[PDB]
């Protein structure tokens, strides 16, 4: 379906303090549009920007939700075909854990950037492994 | 859900500017794989011939090699209606072997994002 690069698989991994945890739900949302938005307000600051939209603060727009996946397997939330262009612009995505088994400690959230390498197609899968 | 893979086939000295075509034989595939008896390596051989003409409309991306001999073809479908999808990979502009590719088990539970062919000469 696609002569250049246009997606990439993410895959999120829940593991414990060499142990997968299986049947927590991720979900994932667009935040191009507000991510450029607060960079280009604070003068070029992209870690800036990524720890502002990874703050349980900020309230992403309803439509921006893309998919809500469970873990299974090796504790593995499969995220196929995400976008790396959000209209022109690189695409920008926030990854939060939304419910979880209980006694299952909290994930923290990830806003990934669909930088230089993963737009010229180096890289057909991101392996994440969020902390917390 | 896995629905789509990437194909990256490599034509390696690396040759670019070498034009790759890849075809839907998902059909056909099945359809002498269900008159052989299951004989999975036969048809990836017979479809592989120079003889074997797929169909006009079977035709979906046609690629370049670029940077270290690499053709992409991102978003293949693992499925082709309800069947595991097959491509064809042919060189159509030394010249390379064809390669019959099968969507297996493997591909449609979403282990392998992207598949890297090595065609011989
Ligand atoms: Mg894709």
């Amino acid at each position: 379906a696609a002569t250049v690069p246009t997606t990439v698989d993410v895959v999120l991994h829940k593991l414990l303090f060499d142990v997968p945890l299986n049947g927590v739900t991720f979900t994932v949302y667009d935040v191009t549009a507000d991510f450029w938005q607060l960079v280009s307000k604070n003068g070029g600051a992209i870690e800036v920007a990524q720890t502002t939209l990874s703050q349980d603060s900020y309230q992403p727009a309803s439509s921006s939700l893309i998919a809500q996946v469970v873990t299974a397997g090796q504790g593995e939330a499969y995220f196929g075909d995400l976008p790396l262009r959000q209209g022109q612009h690189a695409a920008v995505y926030l990854f939060k854990e939304t419910a979880a088994p209980k006694n299952i400690e909290a994930s923290q959230n990830l806003v990934v950037v669909m930088s230089s390498n993963l737009q010229h197609g180096n890289q057909s899968r991101i392996d994440l492994f969020p902390k917390n």
